[PDB]
């Protein structure tokens, strides 16, 4: 058993890069219509995140649970919450990982072009995405090795720019831009907050995958606590850095600006490096959020709260079959990006896919409150504090967002409790049941 | 049985509850997409049919006090009660703002000053503390009320559709087929984010289940009669009123029927039809009154609620959250001193209207996790129709406004926050960790 666990500092490179692989290049590029003034956005933001994984961190210290958060509601609230939690943090996982692959197929055009014909970009996509689903097959010692260079290579740009960068950066450049936003500092801050709260997802990462994990009890806490860190680090050192090197008005046009910047300072061949790195930490990431996908449904079908073929598994104890099928449904919707208008269809669904996670979030602090009262000892008014933090987060993050994603987000929950009620009547067992017929 | 409430009382508080206000605003609401409204009526009803029917079929398994609360606690547990509460009772109480400000508009057909914004806010502020203390007084009179109230409001519905079909030109209703610029299915929906929203009240009877007699008969009963009459009077109305009316005249009407009727049979028609309309708008602040009552005070009993919620006098009655409902219910009423104070409460009360859904899929829900034991030979129907009233409160939020949707799942949110930080360690877990 223990042969097949994941130690430490894989786990927390999984965590980090989860959470960085994806956007921690594009991010100063976003927050650039905003301006500086975007560091007070960093600064609620990552108070915010380290609640979150503090909740995360102390939820898994008692109970190391695989499937994580689905694992917690589950406990609190009863199977009915368990399976929509599963439901929302598996389609969460696998649905999210269209947009990643595109992006880093994407930085990969760097070198071959031919990558920004649709056609082209589908196709390797598909065969990246199916890269990845064989390497989460092989094992997660595998996929945590592989995906634990990857963000070690994507994590060469962001700490070159945030150690040495500070000895090109010049504080005129970064407030000739504080506020450009042409919004009050509470609309500035709230427009940076669009932005920044969704770069921490992915604190979970090492929770829900706590069946892997060697003496989780220990290491997912770690892990948790320590990916998010180096996130948050990474995140406010590189921006900050970018926006006190590069102009504005140019750091706002670029569509990959520490590539763009890059391939501009030190030659041809830094902004090659650049994407590549991107590229690894982008594509890297697909293996851990895949592997997470592959757990959440396994442990949601081992308690039958999810098909059964979900908790299928090799000696190794890899539910294959589970991973085969994200596979599939990945392939399919990979299918949006033959062309342009295609891609505008997909986009609700990924943005949508995105705030499924949020509920998650919001029942593991429910959770830790519900379920850990007994171990806060009178270190409770700390506990009751940093979760509330914690659902301030969630709650932020949703009311910022888009009307019709979360909208959607809600009509998912209602089909969500349909599903659960049809598929599970007189298979559930009732709180509170009636007498006998 | 003493302080207990009939049938025919229960039957018209259902039906009086869902034909409120609206009834009489509908065919001006369904003049931008026109006769072909129709067809959504006819989808509209089936589906409402469906959730009565549950309705009726859970209240018959399990007449318990707080209807929707107590099936959605039964079957998944205290949170989902607790959130069923809270999101029906802050519905019901919202809920009646629009009410009484639209009621007492119906009333500035004799008394103009009533538009006087600040005139009508005092106004609306009286009604409604006079329906707080009517229901303080107890059930029995609210419901006599009501009852009342819901019959003189179907004096002008009956009319209508009875009299009114001997001026009724099919050249007329099919001149305005379609006027909606929209393919077939687009009208339709038009039509649907109208009319799915009529049947709002379904739920009244299993609600109120506990001042109920014989609540395991009547609240059945109460529960598809007050909808049959609802359905039938909503098509006939509206039906009626779009043949004998050209569509623009309808469209730009605010009250087609009183406008119709004052310059139909004289200054005497209008003033009945204003009485009638001001009677069911009026009469049904009780209804929802009384069933914010119910439902929180079913709540507290079990924990799940403030206790005050559940003290009651000796009769049983929730004087002291009748008062407490009253007191919000004033606070929210002064949105109405200006137009402008009036268009920024909107968003609260469509997010209020959204609320009630839940429970009404956590209903259809626990009456196949709960009573699958008592379908028997019958199970494929109660799937069958438990499905179509799924399908009903599904679709009425899928053609709803985005934000006002966005702001119920951020309400959801809250709650759960809520109910973590209120109740832990008094709440227990299904599977708790081993003690420390
Ligand atoms: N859902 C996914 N497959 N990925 C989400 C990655 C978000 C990076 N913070
Ligand atoms: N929530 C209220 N106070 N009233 C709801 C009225 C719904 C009419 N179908």
């Amino acid at each position: 058993a223990d042969a097949h666990k994941v130690g430490l500092i894989p786990v927390t490179l999984m965590v980090s890069g989860n959470i960085m692989g994806s956007g921690v290049f594009l991010l100063p590029a976003n927050l650039a219509s905003t301006g500086g003034i975007a560091i007070y956005g960093w600064l609620v933001t990552i108070i915010g995140a380290l609640g979150l994984s503090m909740v995360y961190a102390k939820m898994s210290f008692l109970d190391p649970s695989p499937g994580g958060s689905y694992a917690y509601a589950r406990r609190c609230f009863g199977p009915f919450l368990g399976y929509q939690t599963n439901v929302l943090y598996w389609l969460a996982c696998w649905i999210g990982n269209i947009a990643m692959v595109v992006i880093g197929v994407g930085y990969l055009s760097y070198f071959f072009p031919i990558l920004k014909d649709p056609l082209v970009l589908t196709i390797t996509c598909v065969v990246v995405l199916w890269i990845f689903v064989l390497l989460n097959i092989v094992g997660p010692k595998m996929i945590t090795r592989v995906q634990a260079v990857a963000t070690v290579l994507a994590l060469i740009p962001i700490v070159g720019i945030a150690v040495f960068g500070w000895f090109w950066f010049r504080g005129e450049t970064y407030m000739a831009a504080w506020n450009v936003s042409g919004l009050g500092t509470f609309g500035a801050i709230q427009s940076t907050l669009n932005v920044t709260l969704w770069s921490f997802i992915g604190v979970e990462s090492a929770s829900v995958a706590a069946g892997v994990v060697k003496n989780p009890k220990r290491n997912v806490p770690i892990a948790t606590i320590g990916g998010v860190l180096i996130a948050a680090v990474c995140y406010v050192l590189s921006t900050t850095a970018i926006m006190g090197m590069i102009p504005n008005a140019a750091l706002r046009v670029s569509a990959s600006p520490f590539g763009d910047a890059a391939r501009m300072a030190l030659g041809d061949t830094a902004g090659a490096i650049v994407s590549f790195c991107a590229a690894a930490g982008c594509l890297g990431s697909l293996g851990g959020w895949t592997l997470l996908a592959g757990q959440t449904a396994k442990a949601a079908a081992d308690d039958g709260l999810f098909p059964p073929i979900f908790a299928r598994v090799n000696k190794a104890g890899t539910p294959v079959a589970g991973l085969i099928i994200v596979g599939i449904l990945m392939t399919i919707f990979q299918l949006s990006s033959i062309s342009p208008n295609a891609t505008k269809e997909f986009g609700l669904v990924s943005s949508v896919s995105v705030i499924f996670t949020l509920v998650p979030y919001l029942y593991t602090c429910a959770a830790l409150l519900l379920l850990g009262h007994g171990h806060f000892g009178k270190a409770r008014p700390a506990y009751l504090a940093v979760t509330t933090i914690a659902f301030l987060y969630c709650i932020w993050a949703v009311v910022g967002s888009g009307a019709k994603e979360v909208m959607w987000s809600f009509v998912t929950l209602m089909v969500i409790t349909a599903m659960y009620a049809l598929n599970y009547n007189r298979l559930h067992k009732n709180p509170y049941p009636l007498d006998a017929p």
